[PDB]
């Protein structure tokens, strides 16, 4: 007999107090965390990070958050030599079963972009597809690279997507794939999602369309997309027009979600290697879905609030960073938010 | 900063009237953003909780309870239940300018509120026969434990000790000892897990404290360890305290002592009081204040004379809420 | 990966050929049981059985039905003195949860009973309420039993009596308590259930009753009651009342439900130790909750059959057994219905 105290599943809290894990990550992964503390305890806000630091430590990251259960990370780094250690982005998502990855891709006042007033969601699924790290060389020189796709985790994620929808008022909900050529494989997909779209969700207005094609749309004619759902691989395709479309990578908050733990970092996943340490990096994108993570652990008067100064900021012509085409420094982009934050 | 804050204030009995208007003085000559929501008291322990409830936080004395057979019962205990305050934190740290048998002493003591021997069921069953029953179950109690070890982790304490009975409540203690021990080392591996008999802890707590780093304890056992290490710093006076639940946090001096006795004679000591205070304002984030007015009555009391009666002193609750004051001035 | 291999939750079955679980168990038990085997290698259904025989190889019993889920048993015999066993029935259901009793009080056509055309339904909770077994003598010479009463076991029973008289067209749901003096224990009891059988289940007709006052009306008026669900004692006493209503202990289907397994035994719960060998004992009841195992494992056809013919067989006076008036042993009754059913 054991309901009310088996709240031990719940965002670690004390007195009102969350526990929240931190990680920075490589690239301006540190700068673009920092610049969230500041504007957190600026805000006075009621989160204690747990904040950690890494090879194979990637184990006390996933400790972490399963005693959390709630994380904002940066990214971390890849390398793509043979003997290199493999993502450790996926680690973390694949050993919390942190199946599903949102994107969020909306165009923002103050910025130039080339196709303007975008509104467009990306969700794939992060554990399995071309990214399920299974390969071998059966002769020297012939690699082969299994893709699996399993119901069980397609119908996860198919069913994340519509209510993902449904919550956030979506119209509508497109699966890519490429099924016309990968039958098995994308078929599957490809109907799990329109089949459950139909007999569930029936409100919402189900469609596919081949990944290829898709691209086309996306880069052409993008408004004509509101949700996609996709495998592994062609999210990370989808989103990079995306994330292109809207301005670049420091624009676009993301969030991670499994049943029991939610992950929130950038949503579209670059590290900044070479603009490491120069204080010149947009920390938009880490602040966006740190807000995201507020909305999450029902904060979100803060969230509501400090998006509307970061989404004021940066309309508000120069102050803006680097990037977005304003002079500023992440530093000074960074106080222009606590600055506005301080007069609401 | 900006923006205000509305705290509970809950004064009681005893030189909790007195030892409560020390820290809204310090507080308002420091010019704190709180707002105190102040209550006052048979059954309207019903108003303090509903008003826990809407703030969230609180600051409060101790109330006094009956012992004969037809008083009210503890709502102390009732505050803490009813609001699922499970966690209980005091803090047995030793202060320069006092005189103790054993100096430089560092430990705290965590016990559960809810349960144990405080969860109050009891008949008797023929006349002159009682039994009074002694809950403890594993979701209250797997709660606790990483309560401490979570705090043993944020305030990077080494060792956490399950005090317990279980050699002969093998039930009841061997439950808590197991949980506790049990999951300290599938989880905070880090930290050291051991277990002491609560009487042999209680010899050592006197003989050899200096062993103890954190002590997790059922709500008894807590009660006991607690003012052995009260006495082993100087004395009630001088113990922050603060309870905690999921939701609310209510903070209390740490030795949980009413002072009936100096009611009203301006002679009490109002250290513990500030000191579970700038807990408080350490937890609502201020702590730029906390840290500042927890270094201005630990130089107070490190620098003699000026001092309250029980530390050695000769002055009053006033004249050392003023000096706190004073110093604070300066900064 | 799962689903359709899975399956290791079913009723063992290999081929066609469930695989049952037999415990004769103690008294007349022996003899009516092997009863129904004569009558089901006579009907040749496709049943093996696995049988088994016992101080606490109660385990082997447990053990056996968590493999094949489900069983079939007579009574075992429970010691009264103070260095005796315990009821190790109990035990059985306990060990397995099977939480959820169910006895038939249905009259039959041959039989003379005082007050006729009575059917009425009685479900009680097994591992709970005053057979929890919790007890203690703290002085010499004062002892107090505990009797527990818990939320989850309680929403459990209550459920499963008003699903049970949705399933089986029952319109009237009846709560037995005394919670007019145990207001905690009886009164927790009495409230989830009319508490759940208002906000689920509006369509079925939900009621209390006391006890004491129950037991009055059954005797007396017992055309009033449809369904009635009791904590553990109360079962007991108002299961009796049923049985001498409709004839006796001979008469009485019961049949005991899990979530994971079922467990089918007679409904009146009398293990006739006197008449051990005689040869005069009845076996309607073995039989009958015997039909209500095949309804349940989806036989039925067989069911629907078996049942007609004992029917048939006791309204059709003599050549029925001893208790309902006839002067026919169990072996001729037995060979009553083999023989009505191998002209259907």
């Amino acid at each position: 007999a054991t309901a009310a105290q088996a709240e031990r599943t719940l965002p670690k809290k004390y007195g009102g107090r969350f526990t929240v894990t931190l990680i920075p990550g490589d690239g301006v992964g540190k700068e673009i965390t920092d610049s969230v503390r500041t504007i957190f305890e600026a805000e006075n806000i009621p989160i204690d990070w747990e904040t950690i630091n890494i090879k194979e430590g990637v184990y006390e990251a996933v400790e972490s958050l399963k005693r959390n259960k709630i994380g904002l990370k940066g990214l971390w780094h890849t390398p793509a030599d043979q003997t290199g250690h493999g993502s450790l982005n996926v680690a973390l998502r694949k050993q919390l079963d942190i199946y599903a990855n949102v994107a969020l891709f909306k165009s923002l006042k103050g910025v130039k972009t080339r196709i303007p007033d975008i509104d467009l969601i990306v969700i794939r699924e992060n554990t399995e597809g071309e990214f399920s790290g299974l390969e071998h060389e059966s002769v020297p020189g012939v690699v082969e690279s299994l893709k699996v796709m399993t119901r069980p985790k397609t119908e996860r994620i198919a069913r994340f997507a519509f209510d993902f929808a449904k919550k956030y008022n979506r119209k509508s909900v497109t699966a890519v794939h490429k099924a016309n050529i990968m039958k098995l494989g994308d078929g599957l997909f490809r109907n799990i999602i329109t089949e459950i779209g139909q007999k569930e969700y029936p409100d919402i207005d189900v469609s596919s369309i081949i990944v290829d094609n898709a691209s086309m749309q996306a880069v052409a004619k993008p408004h004509q997309f509101d949700v996609l759902v996709t495998p592994s691989m062609y999210g990370t395709i989808l989103g990079n027009i995306g994330a292109a479309l809207i301005g670049g990578p420091g624009l676009v908050a993301g969030a991670n979600f499994g049943r029991d733990y939610a992950v929130f970092e950038p949503g579209s996943r670059h590290v900044g290697l070479d603009i490491k340490g120069q204080n010149v990096a947009n920390p938009t994108a880490m602040i966006l879905s740190s807000t995201l993570m507020l909305n999450h652990l029902g904060l979100n008067e803060y969230a509501t609030r400090i998006s509307k100064a970061v989404h004021e900021t940066i309309a508000e012509g120069k102050h803006t960073t680097r990037d977005i085409g304003g002079s500023s420094s992440t530093t000074d982009f960074t106080n222009e938010i606590i600055n506005k934050l301080s007069t609401m």
